[PDB]
């Protein structure tokens, strides 16, 4: 009589830009009415980002289109009739391969044109969920923070900074790499220094 | 010496969610510096939505990721050196197949549950570029505006309205169809009327 | 000295048509040489279906493009130097949402036009991994095998058969539904019977 | 009475991996029966690669999924009733951006390890429709055929060959580039030569 989840919502791991479909099977008499929520705020289907669907035998599903990290959160489904109300919950995690995104390239590489003494930042956006490990190299030498370079890593970009001002010797090829469980990506940036 | 477009920008027609790439070839001495614009506002590449790329021999390209109708506009590319500045222009049109988007479905169809006398609207979002022709039917009878139904069509949705209040006879299966040059889509909505 | 997997291959579950990337980290001196295998047969990278990539610090990855159920199997990675050889193994499972594929539709539905006494099969291809549960209904009545209908389900299609020959009463709307953990899909076929 | 194409098939240009939809509108009494053909061989819809669809008012469409260059050809639609038969024809051209596909990479670049005197080929698959212009460079020097290098370009790959046997001086970074109207792509291959 009161609503029950005969098949409960499953936690999902979905690749970025795929559709995530959350499915459950509800029993109860009278037939329970189902509502869907993202972090406790009701989802009203719009036909585009969110589609809500029902099938004979008590099957309910929510399709979330083209998932991004913004969709990676907890969802609830609620089933109600005059006999009671109950919810179930699932998390969606969205897998985003580690990726370096060069805004501008010259010959397949980043290019920074600096003048001597200029405090240069080589700012490189990246993606990745799980958050990727970021590394920088000049040629075949790993860069970390020392007296010469500063590395900045935020949620969305990494910058290699020359806080003391660039020197002529700073010219060269810098390699930035992002790694997580879904892949490794690297790109090169050429820095040249003019007087 | 002054900049010239040896290969000018081409007008593009790109399918929705594909990447649009605008390419040109620039000559001039000194090597011209190129800037890109959307409707006369400079595009600053971010690595995601917009990537700007350059190749030996004067080739310049802008990649616009995952195009939507918002990207369907006029773009300019400008080439400048100390000898002069000139631009070229291309339009991007984004092809979106006609598509009906049911927010909620029961057994593959829309469902509207109405009470007698209720002023019902069956509101159906749709997509399509070129803007699609919208038609409504009840069974095998085309509906237009008459003394009984009102059809609303906007840029993003169409509603079949029962402005006089639904009658029991209004129960049934309504078919909405969107057509343009890239395809036809239709969906059905079942209306039931309770006392 | 001998090769070791500092980071072993991970079992993967990838959505159909996405790229699967298998990644590992190898140590050893001299630097081990890595080969990749699908079910014990070496993968020779072609740049399209298969790309093999290596990065400083001993990282190795195989990218399998646009995965289909044919790619859902066991893979091996082998690392060899003069000190030894060792492999690691991962399974790729490819998630394919349950989906019904109507070859031909009239007004959004299948259509079968039969004559009385004709042994009709309504043959419906479907996809789904895990293999989906298939159900058939006429209106709101579940069909299984009885004295009247025969249901065939294979790896790739389901047919509703009328082995005794269709009767006039067999006319109507048949609903076929495929369900797995990644979604539910249904479609309708209208059967009409002529004398 | 006899069949007529009120709306004839349109020539299509579709991006690689998109769906191509060919649509027409047929008149005639009795209602004409429509068949579809690829290069004069009938298409039998399978629900996957090919879906054939019909809508009230005489609309007929063929959906070709996930188009490849193999689909880029001429199609016919035929409409027949007892009063006559007529066909219409459209070409599908499939746009494939120029793209270089490195089978194996080390640090983002191809890698060829050669011994002195070895007749090396650096074999690089590529895609592009229209067929792309291919160029090779060593550093900032364009390579064509001369007494030292041989360039091979086929429908699917390009090789830079060292027909005389590699010399130590052949070591270095070779850049291969593919260009067509839908974009430019380049990749680098490092060649090292051991005694």
């Amino acid at each position: 009589m009161a609503p029950h989840f005969k098949e409960e919502l499953r936690n999902l791991n979905v690749r970025y830009q795929s559709n995530a479909t959350l499915v459950c099977k509800v029993t109860g008499h009278p037939k329970p009415i189902v509502k869907w929520y993202r972090q406790g705020k009701e989802i009203i289907a719009d036909g585009l980002k969110y589609r809500i669907q029902e099938f004979k035998g008590g099957y309910h599903q929510l399709i979330i289109a083209s998932v991004t990290d913004d969709d990676a959160t907890v969802y609830q489904v609620r089933a109600t009739n005059q006999g009671g109300s109950v919810s179930g919950t699932a998390s969606l995690e969205v897998e985003v391969p580690a990726k370096i995104h060069l805004p501008k390239t010259l010959e397949g590489m980043g290019a920074v044109h600096a003048l001597r003494g200029e405090v240069v930042s080589i700012k490189i956006p990246f993606s990745g969920k799980p958050d990727p490990v970021i590394t920088w190299q000049k040629g075949q030498d790993l860069i970390d923070n020392n007296g010469h370079y500063q590395v900045i890593v935020t949620r969305s970009f990494t910058s290699l900074v020359f806080p003391n001002g660039v020197e002529r010797k700073d010219a060269g090829f810098y390699v930035v790499c992002a790694k997580n469980r879904f892949g490794i990506d690297q790109k090169t940036v050429e820095l040249d220094v003019a007087d």
